């Protein structure tokens, strides 16, 4: 028989309704600017799939964001692409400047506007309860987005996500493991960081949506409230399902589970154990207290849940009681 199917609650349609050239990110010419107008300063890291360098544009002495991106999997460039393209100018999306062709590495290289970011280590400590409401419904003005546009980020952790504190602004970034949602397709399971997979991942369910990044967001929301990251702390994927099980209970993965005709890798057969549903409470103590809320829990509540369709949509977690003492502009 195999796995039932499912659908994204919301923005179901958003792509089948576009012109073709909206999502057949295959068929995108690439504009090319002048890779000379940039000059490399120090590089600030390595990903993956990249280097990003610190560069400055000659042309209007700014300072700028330069991702190389490396020679391989060619068509994950193109989708990053055309996704930052689609999605430039949203609220609190990183915004693309030009695309340049590197003539060292021979491969495209993405120019970015320059973010001052606080490292989310030290930034996470400081972290006031106003402030991670604050900046959590700065990041639901970014999801919003990009779901309402038809598209999911699939990368949401605290390294994608950021922040200019000295002057209160947000910016989503790393749009390399983004996808076009289309209803009924497979995607594959192997995207996000460990910590911040979803359940739906874990188990091996294909034909997610848009609410993986609200299983994300949870994960970061939950970090920060209890002070305690990553709040999921797996040594393995096998691991990451077992310690989400003792925390949200093995009842309910197994009713999930059962919804949608998954089988669950017979590994888990001698570690998933039993175990009940803990209450909230149970993490938080004098040094997380103040983080803390009804509010706050009955939102982190409706995020974390097995069945990725029962999850608080973006729209939906903006209206949030949460949400009620953050200052709107
Ligand atoms: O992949 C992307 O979309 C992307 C977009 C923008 C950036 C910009 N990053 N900036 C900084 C950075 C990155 C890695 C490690 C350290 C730093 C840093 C330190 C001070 C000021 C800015 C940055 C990256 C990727």
């Amino acid at each position: 028989s195999g796995p039932v199917p499912s659908r994204a609650r919301v923005y179901t349609d958003v792509n089948t309704h576009r012109p073709r050239e909206y999502w057949d990110y295959e068929s995108h010419v690439v504009e090319w600017g002048n890779q000379d107008d940039y000059q490399l300063v120090r590089k600030l890291g390595r990903g993956k799939y990249s280097e990003v360098f610190e560069a400055i544009n000659i042309t209007n002495n700014e300072k700028v964001v330069v991702k190389i991106l490396k020679p391989v999997k060619k068509k994950k460039i193109k989708r990053e692409i055309k996704i930052l393209e689609n999605l430039r100018g949203g609220p609190n999306i990183i915004t693309l400047a030009d695309i340049v062709k590197d003539p060292v590495s021979r491969t495209p290289a993405l120019v970015f506007e320059h973010v001052n970011n606080t490292d989310f280590k030290q930034l996470y400590q400081t972290l006031t309860d106003y402030d991670i409401r604050f900046y959590m419904y700065e990041i639901l003005k970014a999801l919003d987005y990009c779901h309402s546009m038809g598209i999911m980020h699939r990368d949401v952790k605290p390294h994608n996500v950021m922040i200019d504190h000295e002057h209160r602004k947000l910016r989503l970034i790393d749009w390399g493991l983004a996808e076009f949602y289309h209803p009924g397709q497979e995607y594959n399971v192997r995207v996000a960081s460990r910590y911040f997979k979803g359940p739906e991942l874990l188990v091996d369910y294909q034909m997610y949506d848009y609410s993986l990044d609200m299983w994300s967001l949870g994960c970061m929301l939950a970090s920060m409230i209890f002070r305690k990251e990553p709040f999921f702390h797996g040594h393995d994927n096998y691991d990451q399902l077992v310690r989400i099980a003792k925390v949200l209970g093995t009842e309910d993965l197994y009713d999930y589970i059962d919804k949608y005709n998954i089988e669950l890798d017979p590994r888990f057969n001698d570690i998933l154990g039993r175990h009940s549903r803990k209450r909230w409470e149970r993490f938080v103590h004098s040094e997380n207290q103040h983080l803390v809320s009804p509010e706050a829990l009955d939102f982190l509540d409706k995020l974390l849940r097995y069945d990725h369709q029962s999850r608080l949509t973006a729209r939906e977690a903006m209206e949030h009681p949460y949400f009620y003492t953050v200052v709107k502009d």
